[PDB]
């Protein structure tokens, strides 16, 4: 039938921190699944934080319901975190209006890029 | 629930090369969208190969059915990859039955982590 992503890896300098901190802006869950801090983001995908000194920055880019975006993007501004319309974080304070939807980029603790946006 | 990954950026020595591996393997297509060689796994989720010259091992594991499984794993051989049943490749040319089920783990050719499961 159907390839779908069940894990994927995300490195961390802090499993547990940079677990917690996905969890509390997404309003999800941390468990620790083996030397994973795992969030299981919905009932297929798995995010599996894991320990790692060095690493590139990653991008995740996460299609939401209107009342979801709400959700996250009010946790972020109360969590005093910067965010920008555009991937290379020139625009800050700002969201974009791109295909008729809303979307954002804001960074992990680690730099990962993690983007938000309404309509795929 | 409403939270899903809609794309993530691949980092490839060679974008047109690495794109064209995962789409062989997986029976998908590549299409050309900014500067970005794009591979669309399903309705949900693009795999966005960019050209970058220095990046660590990322690892994603795939959810498929049985029929898939075995029609992946077949272009495997032809296409003489190694492939191993544990994820540190310690166990090559086998796979495993966990989780009531198959999977094995293949490199790609930036050494990403590929794994492919059955589950239940
Ligand atoms: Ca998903
Ligand atoms: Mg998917």
């Amino acid at each position: 039938m159907t390839i779908s992503l069940n894990h994927t890896i995300v490195p961390a300098h802090n499993k547990e921190a940079s677990a917690q901190f996905f969890a509390q802006i997404f309003g999800l869950n941390v468990s620790s699944v083996g030397h994973f801090a795992a969030v299981r983001v919905n009932d297929t995908l798995t995010l599996d934080f894991d320990d790692r000194e060095t690493f590139e920055s990653h991008h995740y880019a996460f299609h939401v319901s209107d009342e979801e975006f709400d959700t996250i993007f009010a946790r972020i501004k109360q969590a005093g975190l910067e965010y920008s319309s555009d991937p290379m974080h020139h625009n800050k304070g700002e969201i974009n209006h791109r295909k008729g939807g809303r979307g954002f980029y804001f960074y992990d603790p680690n730099g990962h890029n993690l983007e938000l946006l309404t309509l795929s």
